[PDB]
């Protein structure tokens, strides 16, 4: 009962509540290959753990505040870690922060934003359909701001950045 959902073939989202035996159960359980925490606390507990394989466990330190850009200046490398795991290394991804509804449920609708190229809205109903998520508000607007609406041919077209 560690509390994480399936959100679709490639990528679970949830929380973490201290108890890294339930995770470690869930992690295996369910085949998951890779996993990105974006905590504020102390991840080498979790990571060792879980004990994955050199390179399938990421870490960033990151804080869900208004004033922390930590998860905006790494999500570009966080997206490509990501896309290089699901698509060169076959591996789905739980994607955990400590209550699985704003820092990893952005990096998730994000990684669905892009590469479906579709815009935040649009992703965050998909993901809200499997885990009710609740990004801060800070979130959603780094998450549009990846969005370029552009004129042509009597349509905006979008594309996510
Ligand atoms: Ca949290």
């Amino acid at each position: 009962m560690y509390d994480a959902t399936r959100i679709n073939q490639d990528l679970f989202v949830g929380g973490f509540y201290g108890d890294v035996i339930a995770m470690r159960h869930f992690v295996r359980q369910n085949n998951v290959g890779c996993v990105v925490s974006l905590i504020d606390s102390d991840v080498a507990p979790i990571k060792r753990a879980l004990y994955l394989p050199d390179g399938d466990h990421l870490h960033v330190h990151c804080e869900d505040d208004a004033k922390c850009g930590a998860l905006a200046d790494n999500l570009e490398m966080l997206f490509n870690y990501l896309w290089l795991k699901i698509h060169n290394e076959h591996k789905t991804v739980l994607i955990h922060c400590h209550a699985g509804v704003s820092r990893s449920a952005t990096l998730a609708i994000y990684y669905i934003m892009r590469t479906n190229q579709i815009d935040y809205e649009q992703a965050f109903q998909y993901v809200y359909g499997k885990r009710a998520v609740h990004p801060s508000e800070h979130f959603v607007e780094l998450l549009k701001g990846k969005c370029v609406y552009s004129y042509v041919d009597n349509k905006l077209v979008v594309r996510v950045e």
